[PDB]
């Protein structure tokens, strides 16, 4: 809608207070005009028709329980917008400031979130396995990053290309988390996962095997489940990215870490300039080596570490 740009206040899923960019026209809407062609959040009202209703509030204050997922989907979309623009000089997910839209309160007890080709969708969780998934900034940035992949490399959501797709979403999810720098880690979804159990996570990049995911190519899954294991074999690439950033010795292979920022520069370049819809793990290593080479030179530590990292996950 057309309206006056305002700033509201409320708290998130985790009970934290934050300010949000709203739009005033009789009601206050969760529409942020300060980033690109807008960030828009909607109420799916526990149903599954999308996107639902543009979120409207009478007084611009968002402290109801019902408000919380909305507040966070809105806010972390903006943080995710800010990462791509400031860090990668990318304007929204399509690179031309496309409107970002999210729907929350999707279905009943929906233990998931996703990108559906046009927008982000977040369930509320069943309150046991999950709380409203928008509470995790790594979850939000994972979702939007799927959007980024779909407009760039277009990695098909199956087999190795699919695991690459997922891994990219986990890698940038994580980088954005470190970027907002609120308790960041190399784990996935911990803020909104299993409310009753501290310390766990949906997935781990540092040690994917923690949750039954492979950290070596020889342990790769090749059944037909989970689209040929896009959420399973992603661990092999996640581990690799973890290693490039952080370093370590994995199955006897030592990797010199080069930190988060260069990891992000190297994978963003691979994603946008080298990867394609059918790239496999092998092509990804080549893409990453070329990227690192592009960025730091053929004889750099960066190229070397990239190689070490894929070597360690058994990817040639
Ligand atoms: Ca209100
Ligand atoms: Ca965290
Ligand atoms: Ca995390
Ligand atoms: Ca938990
Ligand atoms: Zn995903």
């Amino acid at each position: 809608i057309t309206g006056t740009s305002t700033v509201g206040v409320g708290r998130g899923v985790l009970g934290d207070q934050k300010n949000i960019n709203t739009t005033y026209s009789t009601y206050y809407y969760l529409q942020d005009n300060t980033r690109g062609n807008g960030i828009f959040t909607y109420d799916a009202k526990y149903r599954t028709t999308l996107p639902g209703s543009l979120w409207a509030d009478a007084d611009n204050q968002f402290f109801a329980s019902y408000d919380a997922p909305a507040v966070d989907a809105h806010y972390y979309a903006g943080v995710t917008y800010d990462y791509y623009k400031n860090v990668h000089n990318r304007l929204s997910y399509d690179g031309n400031n496309a409107a970002i839209r999210s729907s929350v309160h999707y279905s009943q007890g929906y233990n998931n979130a996703f990108w559906n080709g046009s927008q982000m969708v977040y369930g509320d969780g069943d309150g046991q396995t999950f709380i409203p998934l928008s509470g995790g900034i790594d979850v939000v940035a994972h979702e939007l990053t799927h959007a980024v992949t779909d407009y760039t490399a277009g990695l098909i959501y199956q087999n190795e290309s699919g695991a690459i797709n997922e891994a990219i979403s986990d890698i940038f999810g994580t980088l954005v988390e470190f970027y907002a720098n609120k308790n960041p880690d190399w784990e996935i979804g911990e803020d909104v996962y299993t409310p009753g159990i501290s310390g766990d996570s949906l997935r781990s990049m540092s040690d994917p095997a923690k949750y039954g995911d492979p950290d070596h190519y020889s342990k790769r899954y090749t059944g037909t489940q989970d689209n040929g294991g896009v959420h399973i074999n992603s661990g092999i690439i996640n581990k690799a990215a973890y290693l490039i950033s952080q370093g370590g010795t994995h199955y006897g292979v030592s990797v010199v870490g080069i930190g988060r920022d260069k990891l992000g520069k190297i994978f963003y370049r691979a994603l946008t300039q080298y990867l394609t819809p059918t790239s496999n793990f092998s092509q990804l290593r080549a893409a990453a080596v070329q990227s690192a080479t592009d960025l730091y030179g053929s004889t750099s530590q960066e190229v070397a570490s990239v190689k070490q990292a894929f070597d360690a996950v058994g990817v040639k």
